[PDB]
């Protein structure tokens, strides 16, 4: 299995697993996160990161082989779905994530 | 059965299921947020979503059947119903949805 | 079991379900919830509603029977107290509100 | 046994069970409401009330009788007791409070 | 066993139970007490008490025996203990508290 | 089974369990707090510890054996790793923290 890892913000080191099929990332200020509570208990499938500018939401989808890892980047109204690589950093709006192999620490 | 996707706001992505019957979606700014935790943890049969203008609370019907699914926008004491279809944008005040089964990603 | 539902406010659509004996509402604005907190999460006997204006605090009494509802507006040192009808809007300082069968939705 | 119920506030009517022995109000702003969190959800001894001025704390004591009800309001290191009776309204800084036979509301 | 009653604060009044060994009590503002929730829910051998002005962080000690009340007061890298009297006001930093036999209400 | 021991910051004498393997702790202002809760309740490996100023992030790591254990400090872009040593102070940007095997309070 794969972990999201946060190369920067406030969070910078914390480590998400992910699990096979999407895994939702919310990224922004206040107005989200005490919101986020919303959202049951259930294995996490959607985290909050808090950042103060330039916060973009996203998904991470593991097919269910773990062949292939898509970023779906959220944006108004639409979404930009590009195809990522392991262990390298990735920009997302001003978050900079990694994404490694639960055996290979960073 | 049946989920609800938001497509803008701050949690653009965020997803939450629905039961047959009746869900509930509190849409708007601070005041409701803090104040929202008054009902309980049971199965959750209310949502609320920020969003800093132009939100109105609606709530979704989904039949027995789960072949219909009715809209009912909350406005000054009465609401005006819509039938809607699945995997299609909803507008609801400035609020975006879609409504999507379990099984489609979207 | 009778059920409060919310006509108005940023809660409107909101639904309460009634105990036998009494019910508080405590509608105002932010100083109230935080506090609010302070009652226990024993099966809900008080409610916090948030309301900008005109907010009046108010008990609801169902008789042991479930044949008479009564509605008491808490005043500044005193209560004024009525009868009153299922599945009719009713106003309470600014709010309002309707209390329904748990079997008609309204 | 017997209710403390708030006649004044934001809060007026909310109702607390007083316990054999001892009950300590905790009274007054933002600060101490998320602190007292802090004490332990045992069988409800001290409870929280807001008060945005002249909020003092003060304890209940109830002897094993139920007879005698003394209250003392917790000033800068000592404090200040007076014996009260049921039904009738107290006031105890900015706050009025009643206490009742929980068979007999007010 | 024995009881550490705050003579000031706005948990005036507040009474905590202290545990054979060492006991926390974090005393600050609200940095520290949405982080205190850190800590399990084992039992409490940590409190949080707020305090605007002048808090210090203290540890009570009570050996095993119960003849003998120490307390540490934190500083920098460091702690400077002292042996404390029961029934008697004792100054932490702007706090007040008073350390008690269960069996002696104050 | 090592204990981490805070020596300043508003949560001065508070303890944090180190599991085998990778812990983290986040360090800074109010932002990072109210997210940091978008972790999962799993036995804790991350841990949030407010500082004003100053404050970097870092992890611990503990090997298998418990035989060394080695703080990386986690700086823009990169990291800065280094052995420390059990019952003395270590300082970590402007937190000041302390290792102790469990069997030995301090
Ligand atoms: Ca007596």
């Amino acid at each position: 299995p794969y972990i999201v890892r946060l190369l920067n913000s406030s969070l910078n080191g914390c480590e998400f697993p992910l699990l096979t099929g999407r895994t939702l990332f919310v990224v922004g200020q206040s107005d989200a996160l005490t919101a986020s509570g919303q959202l049951p208990d259930i294995p996490a499938d959607s985290f909050f990161i808090p950042l103060d500018h330039g916060g973009v939401n996203f998904e991470i989808q593991v097919d269910t082989d773990a062949t292939e890892i898509i970023l779906h980047e959220l944006k108004e109204g639409n979404s930009e779905s590009r195809s990522v690589q392991l262990n390298t950093p990735i920009q997302v709006g001003e978050l900079l994530i990694l994404i490694r192999p639960e055996s290979e620490p960073w």
